[PDB]
């Protein structure tokens, strides 16, 4: 029961999902043609128009119009939300301290949705590669690991299926551009010595797309690995 | 107006995203996702359930289950494209300054497409006086007569009524009380009042009626 969705709901349906959401501490999201009234210190009035309404379990109220960025009207966490029936169903958000009120009259509700959403060491990578070389490449033979020459960089030297030297630069975190530059340098050294057979490979959970660009541009490669925890 | 799909295969996802991009419609997707944001400015957030809203103007909004502001967002005047990968990724490109915001969609709960784009009375009282109260006789702000033969004051406002004309109504019914005394009544006519206006209206004894142009 992760997501409930009712498209063009009825009154009893709307009240059902809305109240169930409010009670169950879930995220309520409603796409609607509505009319907006903000009564308070800074007065605001919005007429009929298509809007997205977002009500968080902590009380946060958000009204998003068709454009821009920020909400056209919003209420802070800790505020109070309730659905009261009138000629058309009305979503009332009461912020306290200071006490101000935001009423959203729902003219037509196109969609109502209840979204239940929960809140909230590179060496082990190397040793993992050694334990199972079949992670990186087929018939991959790892040879040795090496670290901390003039830096903190870690590396794995090995041989591939067809015999070429392979360097592996491991990054615990997401792989930046800098990592690709260092890998490139290692590779160009190894190239200078053992010849051009050698190919380097980046090992890291992911990368910035810039890093992928630089990778495909300098002839290097990438391999996906997730650090154990 | 609204097109929704629950637990989509990547075909459905990419289809609906392309539909949002083509038709200039609002794209809303509830998903458990992993959030990467990179550039000269850097932000990284792990797995969790989030709501993803892409507006036709290029605005990108990623909302978590709490607080208020988006957990990550991209300004209006940007570029959003969905690319298939290990898991399908929404990539929002901001240029000048150039930074990029990608969400890896691990589990996609729903995908939705949504359309867009929004952005005197005195005579009406004279004609059909039953508008104010049953058995109402209008005379000549607006002065009138309640069927008990009483002075009835009307102060008319067009849009939502704050407390200004409530003070006005108080003073008007007060001088009308100087002449004609008790049972003389002021009335606030407007499509809507404010809580303050409502309370001041109720305490000082005045009244209210619903009328819209």
């Amino acid at each position: 029961d992760k997501v409930t969705v009712i498209t063009s709901p009825s009154t009893e349906e709307l009240v059902s999902l809305v109240n169930s959401a409010l009670l169950e501490e879930a995220m309520l999201t409603i796409f609607a043609r509505c009319k907006v009234h903000y009564d308070g210190r800074a007065k605001s009035e919005l007429g009929s128009g298509d809007r997205v309404i977002i009500v968080k379990p902590d009380g946060s109220f958000l009204i998003h119009q068709s454009k821009k960025r920020e909400p056209v009207n919003w209420q802070p966490p800790g505020s109070r939300v309730r659905l009261e029936l009138r000629e058309n169903p009305v979503l009332v958000s009461i912020r306290r301290k200071p006490r101000e009120t935001l009423e959203v009259e729902l003219e037509e509700v196109y969609m109502v949705s209840v979204f239940r959403a929960e809140d909230y060491s590179e060496a082990e990578m190397a040793e993992l590669i050694f334990e199972n070389p079949e992670v990186i490449e087929p018939g991959f033979k790892p040879l040795f690991r090496e670290k901390a020459i003039g830096t903190g960089i870690v590396a794995v030297l090995g041989r591939d299926s067809d015999g070429n030297i392979v360097v592996l630069e491991l990054k615990r975190r997401r792989a930046e551009l800098h990592a690709v530059r260092q890998l490139k340098s290692y590779v160009e050294i190894l190239r200078e010595e053992y010849g051009d057979k050698v190919r380097g490979i980046l090992v890291a959970p992911s990368l910035t797309s810039g890093a992928k660009r630089l990778l495909e541009k300098e002839g290097l490669e990438f391999r996906k690995l997730e650090p154990p925890k």
